[PDB]
């Protein structure tokens, strides 16, 4: 399971997960209007489109989003791209809402704190590389901290709604660099958004994901 | 020459072209705030980033943006991607500003109108296929009406800031589907932007481009 730590993202039918907190709970980084649009409009659309594609292939409604993305070649040609894009959008955003919190921010704790220190040198260096990868992702995409197939932490960015699980990597945490995630408040200033995002990061949840990976 | 009909896009240095009209002139489709950000911030950035990359290889300052994008293999590897993205961004937006007008809109007129009817059947059908292609372009990109190598009109979409001249096609006209082009006024409603955009299309300029094509 990738979306949730305890269960896989179902497709019979695919469901839009409600926000665990209020729309205005992340104001020190993200405006309430964007939270509403991003969740109620963007995330909802990915779920709806995925369900529409699955209707024409009921034999696939038994499998989870994870299973479909892990083996896109087995998905029928007529809906493969639709499943890739919308399935990815569903999974990516489902992870996104969970790794942020009203009482987020601060420096990491526990397991991931020491793992980050060993791999990247320090939390501040990790932060710099993460933001750098974020800024370098030209066009639409995401920046992730993953546990690669070899079991090592690695910063990687992906295009559009592609997810690292397609390569066998476990996405521990990630930030959305599609313009819709920051344009209302930041406009063209992506680096400012990337900087402020750290103030709402939910380290408790990120630690649970690190253990599961 | 692709950016302008009578001249190539220079790189000694690259220059941000002035807007042919006022910032609030296209208000029946695009808000003034977006015209400012899009032209003054986004397009300006592609120009600046391009200039920075070319300073590292002064030789390239003797050629044009079109010449560079037509043969990326000859562009030194250390700045190839940078030139592709920013050179493309500069070329694409330069064309964009010119094909819109305060006095635009209406159905196609003249040569282009005849060729559209002959190729697509009617303007209504062309418009549907154009908007469709624009909606189908997942992530960031552009929708184009090009004259392909065989000399025929064709609707194609490209990712990010890629330009059709990279594939031997002449970009007659095109619409920007990056979210920054419509988020402030339409938010997630991309198809609404695609539909209203037709009210500001400069058919006169498009005819000159079809002819040069
Ligand atoms: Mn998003
Ligand atoms: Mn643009």
């Amino acid at each position: 399971s990738i979306g949730f730590i305890d269960r896989q993202l179902g497709t019979n039918p695919a469901e839009l997960p409600p926000l665990p907190y209020g729309y205005d709970a992340l104001e020190k980084a993200i405006d309430a209007e964007t939270m509403k649009l991003h969740h109620d409009k963007h995330h909802a659309a990915y779920v709806n489109n995925l369900n529409n594609a699955l209707k024409k292939h009921p034999e696939l409604q038994n499998s989870s989003v994870e299973a479909l993305l892990r083996d896109l070649n087995s998905v029928p040609e007529d809906i493969r791209t639709t499943v890739r894009n919308n399935g990815g959008g569903h999974l990516n955003h489902t992870i996104f809402w969970q790794i942020m919190s009203p009482d987020g921010g601060g420096q990491p704790t526990g397991d991931i704190a020491q793992e980050i220190n060993q791999t990247f040198g320090s939390f501040e260096e990790f932060k710099k590389q993460f933001n750098q990868a974020g800024g370098d992702r030209f066009g639409s995409g995401w920046v992730w901290l993953v546990r690669n197939p070899q079991g090592q932490l690695q910063v990687v960015s992906t295009p559009n709604q592609d997810n690292p699980i397609m390569e066998g990597s476990y996405p521990i945490m990630g930030n959305d660099v599609w313009e819709h995630a920051y344009y209302l408040r930041y406009q063209n200033r992506r680096p400012e958004y990337l900087n402020n995002w750290w103030n709402v990061v939910n380290w408790s949840e990120i630690n649970r994901r690190t253990q599961a990976s």
